[PDB]
C-alpha cells in the first residue's frame, strides 16, 4: 500500500487556511510569478528555503541538487540560472550549503572507484577539497566536514560569479547580488558566511580566490 | 539594498515559533534524515513541495529543476535518483508538473534556434510534444498548454520507471512506488494524475508507453 | 612492459615519407586550420574518417563518440558543432554510422537496469528503436541490428538539422549541407544513405520525421 | 556544390588499393574489433590518430572533442572509457594534445562572459590555468600557449588515472597503461611528455599533483 491520501489532505487543508487568512494568496500568482530570489541548496531533506525564509509561493526560484553545486557544465543548474537572471530579472543569488551534507562527507571519504552515478557527481567536491588540503588535513573527521561544508559554500559562490550568466548580466549593468550562506538542521537556522557581492568590486574583496584575475587573465601575460 | 537582513530575521521568528511548537522539532534531525519522499518538480517559485504537503523537516528529499525533467543522461536529476533509492531507502517518488508552466510553453512556441542553455534544456519537452503532437493538434494557446504539462509529467513518469536506478530497485525486491502529479498555483492544490505505479504490472496497466516492451525490446526478435 | 617506441618509430617514418612528398604538407598548417568538413561519427575503431576518405590533415574536424550521436544536451557533441559552423565556418557535415555497430546492438538488446555509464549514454539509441519498433520487431537479430544502424544515422542526421547551432547558421543565410552515410567495416567503403540536406526545403523533402513542424510547431495550433 | 561524389571516389579508390596490398585488410575486421589502445585527442583537424601513427583498422578505439578534455561528468568521453577499458579489455590509454591548439588558447584569452557552448565547455581548461597560474605569469602569449596545451596534457592524464574507471580496473589486477604525448601539427611529429603510467607507484613518481592524497585524503585525517 503506497496511497497518497493523507499527502493530498494535508494539502487541501494548507490551502484552505492559507487563503482563508488571505483570499489572494494564491489567485494573486495564478498566471505569472516575479520572484526576486534564486536559491541553490542541497537536495537534503531538512532543508527547504520557501519554508526556513517562511516565505510565500512565487518568491523564491530553487534548485536543489546533492551537494548545492553550480558547473557552467551542468546545464540543469545553468539553465535555472539563465532563466532567472535572463527572463524573470532576479535580484539576489543565494548560495546555501548546511551542516551534516552527506554529499560534503562522501566528497571526503569516498574513494573515487566507487561505483554509480553520485560518485561522478560529487567530482566537484573533491576538487574543492584537494585545492584546500592544508585546510583539511589532521583535523579531526568531524570539523573537516564542518569546514568542508564551508568551503563548498564558497567555492559556489565563486562560480555563481564567474559564470557566463552572472558575469553578462553585470557587463549590462543589470543588479545582481550573490550571497553564501549556511543552514544548521540541529537548530533551524542560518548564517551568512560570505556578505553581499554586486560585482566585481565586491568580489575582489570578499573571495579567497581571484575572481579578477579569472576573468581578464591574459592582462598577466607579456 | 542588498542586504540580507529581513530574510535572518524571518529565520530567526521562524525558528523561534518551531521550538515552541515542539521542542525536539530540530534536534531530532541534527544528525542525520530518514526521509520517505523523493519528490522531482519544477523550480518555478510557486511550487514549494514541503509547504504545500505541509511537511516538516527530513520527510521530503528535492529535486527542482526547470519543467521537472527526468532523463537518464543528467547526473544531476540522477544522482538524486540513486542516492534516494540506494542509499536513503526512500519508498516514494512524487514527479510532479504544474499549470502555468513556462517550460512546457517554451517547449511548444520557441523555435529551435532561440540561443543559451535554456534552450538547450528544454529539448525532453520538444520530444514529448512531437510524439503527441496528434493529441495536440488544433487545440488553443491555452488548453495546449495544460495537456503539454500532463503529457510532460506522463513521460517523466515513465522516464523514472525506466531509469537504471529502479528498474535495479525494482529487480531486487526493494518496494518502491512512483507517483505522477499536477499542482494548480491558483489555487494551491495538488491532483493525482497517475496512480501509484508499485513495479512492472502497475505501469503496465497505468501507462500509455509500453514499459516491458522498452525494457525487453529483444525478446520480440526472431 | 607498455612503451610507445614502436609507436613513435611508426609516427617519424609516416612524417618523413609525406614531407619528402611534399615538402608542405605539414608546415602549411603549422599555424592554422581551415577544414571544410565536420565528420560526426563512432568512437568504433574500425572506422577512421581522415583515413577512409584518402584526406590530409586538415580537412575534417572530428567528433567521434559510442553510437555516433547529436544531442542537444550533450556540451562534448555541441561544441565540436559550434566551434566548426560559428568559428571555421565549415560548409559540410557528415554524419556517419557504421555495420556491425556494438552501441547500435547494446541499444536493442541491454535491459536497461545494466550499471555503468555506457548504457546511460546509450539512452539515445533505445529511444530510436521504441519510435521504430514497427520497422523493427520480428526480423532475426542480425537485419534488426543493421536496421537499427541506418535508423540511428537517420535520427542524428535529423537532430543535426534541428540543432540551435545549424538552425541558427541556416537563418543568418550561411551556406552548411548535412550529410547521412554508413560505412561497413568488412568492405572499407562508404554509402550515402541520405542525399544532400542545405536547408528546410531539402529536409522536408528527404527525411521522415517533419522538421518544419519541430522548428514551427505553434503554427499548427489554434 | 553540396556534391559527395569527389569523397566517394576517393573512398573507393582507398578502399581497392587496401584489398589489393593485403587480401583481408578489411574482411578480418568485419564482425568484430579488438583494439588495444585507447586514444582520446583534440578534434582539430590536423590530429588524425590512425593516420599519424600509420595503424590500420581495427587498433586504436577514439574519442576526439575539442581540447582533449578528460572529465568524470561527461558522459561522452567517460563511455568511451568504460566501454574500452570494462568491454573491449584496451591496454593503452592515449592522451593526446597538440601545440597551436584553440581550445587551449581560448582557455587563457576568452572571458567568461563569452557566450554559446564552446566557452561553457572550455571551462576545464581555466581550472587547470588557474590552478597553475605561477607557471603562467609573464610569458609572452605564443609561450603560455605551447605551456598551456602540456599542463593540459598532464591535468588530462591525471584525470584518467583518478577516474573510477581505471582506479576499478587497477584495483582489480587488470593491466593498463596510461600516456601523455603531445602532437606539433608543422611537422607531423608526437613527443611522449609523460613515460607510461601502469599504476599507483608510477604516478606518484611522474605526475606533479598527488593521486594517492586524492584517492585516499581520508587516511590524513584526524
Ligand atoms: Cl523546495
Ligand atoms: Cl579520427
Ligand atoms: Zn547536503
Ligand atoms: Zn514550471
Ligand atoms: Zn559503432
Ligand atoms: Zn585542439
Amino acid at each position: 500500500t503506497a496511497d497518497l491520501s493523507p499527502l493530498l489532505e494535508a494539502n487541501r487543508k494548507w490551502a484552505d487556511e492559507c487563503a482563508a487568512k488571505d483570499s489572494t494568496y494564491f489567485s494573486k500568482v495564478a498566471g505569472s510569478q516575479a520572484p526576486e530570489y534564486l536559491y541553490i541548496g542541497c537536495a537534503d531533506s531538512r532543508v527547504s528555503p520557501a519554508q526556513l525564509f517562511n516565505m510565500a509561493p512565487g518568491e523564491v526560484f530553487v534548485q536543489r541538487n546533492v551537494g548545492n553545486l553550480v558547473s557552467n557544465k551542468d546545464l540543469n543548474c545553468m539553465s535555472c540560472l539563465e532563466y532567472t537572471v535572463d527572463h524573470l530579472k532576479i535580484k539576489h543569488i543565494l548560495v546555501c550549503g548546511h551542516y551534516n551534507c552527506g554529499a560534503c562527507k562522501a566528497g571526503l571519504v569516498w574513494h573515487p572507484k566507487t561505483a554509480g552515478v553520485t560518485n561522478l557527481w560529487i567530482s566537484d567536491v573533491r576538487e574543492v577539497r584537494d585545492k584546500n588540503a592544508a585546510k583539511l588535513h589532521g583535523l579531526s573527521a568531524d570539523d573537516a566536514w564542518d569546514k568542508m561544508v564551508e568551503l563548498n559554500v564558497e567555492a559556489q559562490v565563486f562560480n555563481v560569479c564567474a559564470s557566463p550568466i552572472v558575469q553578462a548580466a553585470w557587463a549590462r549593468g543589470q543588479p545582481l547580488s550573490v550571497h553564501g550562506i549556511v543552514y544548521t538542521p540541529g537548530t533551524g537556522l542560518v548564517k551568512e558566511l560570505i556578505k553581499p557581492i554586486t560585482g566585481m568590486e565586491d568580489a575582489g574583496a570578499l573571495l579567497r580566490a581571484d575572481l579578477k584575475q579569472h576573468c581578464f587573465f591574459s592582462e598577466s601575460l607579456a
